RNA sequence: CCGUCGUCAGCUCGUGCCGUGAGGUGUUGGGUUAAGUCCCGCAACGAGCGCAACCCCCGCCGUUAGUUGCCAGCGGUUCG
């Protein structure tokens, strides 16, 4: 499952826009660029996946965090493939720390599902349709992956702990383990299970996500061959 | 019970987040409207009292009804 042709996909980026805590996972600066010791990536995959694999067979949910436009679509395929929740658009404040309240806003979604599946009155004003439809069209935009989540995840898995510091912040306050693919602009000490790698190139996001999705499905009852990606 | 600022676009709440704390946040920000009006954005997410709507008068048309009201037509018409 592990693989070594990762250097055929990322080895890292971003110059002196670095975070000094990450130096322990950096090989050298060549291309005017911080370069990640890929060896140092394997070590942490071994330990991180052990967590994920051990987390797999226990039948426990995982929240998928990626919202930079470089990792936007690629998380949506993969979280569904493993049948687990994600956030694609905005990470709402209090998704975790205020779950019962945020998820009180999925009950409005599930309730819209039914109402627009006929009939429960269509003699409701034309303009109210206009209003309700768009609201469904609005709600749908954000919550499509969060709706699966019906309880606090036993872990969360992140693309950018720097870009999604808020997510990381809530998880911490809820003692939830934090997992993340994360490059040198990020804060290492902040993540429990670290995948020290490029977090912007779609290449790198595909390799590390999918193979982690596969490790999840492998120990969660079955296996399957390849998954969708743009070249 | 009333005047009043003021028919002005405002005033808050629940939870979460922030601050030792008063409190902030949301309610700020772009745009739009008669309006916290609606949109877009966002550690905020919703809820409430207000705005608006629902009620009355007027402007067009219709159905129903035709006296004490009306008279288009015809006939009588002392001439109403
Ligand atoms: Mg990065
Ligand atoms: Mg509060
Ligand atoms: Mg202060
Ligand atoms: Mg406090
Ligand atoms: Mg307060
Ligand atoms: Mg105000
Ligand atoms: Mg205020
Ligand atoms: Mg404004
Ligand atoms: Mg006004
Ligand atoms: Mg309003
Ligand atoms: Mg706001």
């Amino acid at each position: 499952v592990k693989e070594l042709l990762e250097a055929g996909v990322h080895f890292g980026h971003e110059r002196k826009r670095w975070n000094p805590k990450f130096a322990r996972y950096i090989y050298a600066e060549r291309n005017g660029i911080h370069i990640i010791d890929l060896q140092k990536t394997m070590e942490e995959l071994e330990r991180t996946f052990r967590f994920i694999e051990d987390l797999a067979m226990r039948g426990g949910t995982i929240l998928f965090v990626g919202t930079k436009k470089q990792a936007q679509d690629i998380v949506r395929m993969e979280a569904e493939r493993a049948g687990m929740p994600y956030v694609n658009q905005r990470w709402l404040g209090g998704m975790l720390t205020n779950f019962k309240t945020i998820s009180q806003r999925v009950h409005r979604l599930e309730e819209l599902e039914a109402l627009f599946a006929s009939p429960e009155i269509e003699e409701r004003p034309k303009k109210e349709q206009v209003r309700l439809k768009h609201e469904l069209e609005r709600l749908q935009k954000y919550l499509s992956g969060f709706r699966l989540l019906k309880r606090l995840p036993d872990a969360i898995f992140v693309v950018d702990p720097t870009k999604e510091a808020i997510a990381v912040r809530e998880a911490r306050k809820l003692f939830i383990p934090v997992i993340a693919l994360a490059d040198t602009d990020s804060d290492p000490d902040l993540v429990d299970y670290i995948i020290p790698g490029n977090d912007d190139a779609i290449r790198s996001i595909q390799l590390i996500l999918s193979r982690a999705v596969d490790l999840i499905i492998q120990a969660r009852g079955g296996v399957v061959e390849p998954s969708p990606s743009y070249a």
